[PDB]
């Protein structure tokens, strides 16, 4: 692990650590409840979420969502949130070595299909095998609630929760994820790329500080990165689940709504 290769990895750390809100080691100070006993509000029934949107009151106002359905509102906050976490995603990618000097339209692509992969990778921080926090740490919802709503809507969260538990026992950190995440976002094998080798390149010097990251920081985890690239792909199978259970929800759902700003991200995905 030469001291370019440790420079970089820390400046990526550093830009994951400037850009997200929450990472996992805000995440899992509150969820373990030892740096303080005020615990996260918990979203446990109908009744708790009623009163958890006492205080998102004005959120819901906003878009007239206030009066759908309990399971229209929740997935409407759910999706503001992807909407922040992909902002956050595209000013993270311009510290990738060679993103900011791809095609613009190149750049496109890859945040296209890079950053729900990315979204449930670093979902995985907030998520127990009983919930996920919500609202910046501040709210907790929990994994039977989801498992309880009226379907389709009941069988969206559940395969991210399943998808995190195998994630979280590798035990990964931020210095880890924030490696991970720049690895999701260089994927070579995108549709539509144009400068496919310009790409590879990238990819390979991510992958490559990746590995060496992983071989320094876990040592007695000797085939990590290989668990990480299945994982990798994992995510991307849980990807294409996702966009088509979208698609089902948009055909079969007539009161609830795409978030304008997420529409352009599942228009021709998969
Ligand atoms: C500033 C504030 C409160 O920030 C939020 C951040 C995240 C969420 C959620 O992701 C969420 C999703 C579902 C539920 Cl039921 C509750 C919360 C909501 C609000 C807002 O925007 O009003
Ligand atoms: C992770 C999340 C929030 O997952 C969704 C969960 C539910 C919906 C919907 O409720 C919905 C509403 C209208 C349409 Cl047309 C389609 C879907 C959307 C996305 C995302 O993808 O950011």
């Amino acid at each position: 692990m030469t001291a370019d290769l440790k420079s970089l990895a820390k400046r990526i750390y550093e830009a994951y650590l400037k850009n997200f809100n929450m990472n996992k080691v805000k995440a899992r100070v509150i969820l373990s409840g030892k740096a303080s006993n005020n615990p996260p509000f918990v979203i446990h029934d109908m009744e708790t979420l009623c009163m958890a949107e006492k205080t998102l009151v004005a959120k819901l106002v906003a878009n007239g969502i206030q009066n759908k359905e309990a399971e229209v509102r929740i997935f409407h906050c759910c999706q503001c949130t992807s909407v922040e976490t992909v902002t956050e995603l595209t000013e993270f990618a311009k510290a990738i070595p060679g993103f900011a000097n791809l095609d613009l339209n190149d750049q496109v692509t890859l945040l296209k299909y890079g950053v729900y992969e990315a979204i449930f990778a670093m979902l995985s921080s907030v998520m127990n095998k009983d919930g996920m926090l919500v609202a910046y740490g501040n709210g907790f919802i929990t994994r039977e609630f989801l498992k309880s709503l009226r379907k389709p809507f009941c069988d969206i969260m559940e395969p991210k929760f399943d998808f995190a538990m195998k994630f979280n026992a590798l035990e990964l950190d931020d210095s880890d994820i924030s490696l991970f995440v720049a690895a999701i976002i260089c994927c070579g094998d995108r549709p539509g790329l144009l400068n496919v080798g310009h790409i590879e390149k990238m990819q390979e010097g991510i992958v490559h500080v990746l590995r060496l990251h992983l071989q320094s920081n876990h040592p007695d985890d000797i085939f990590l990165f290989p668990k990480l690239l299945q994982k990798m792909a994992d995510l991307r199978q849980l990807v294409t689940e996702h966009a088509q259970l979208v698609q089902i929800i948009k055909k079969t759902e007539s009161d609830a709504a795409l978030h304008p700003l997420l529409q352009e991200i599942y228009r021709d995905m998969y």
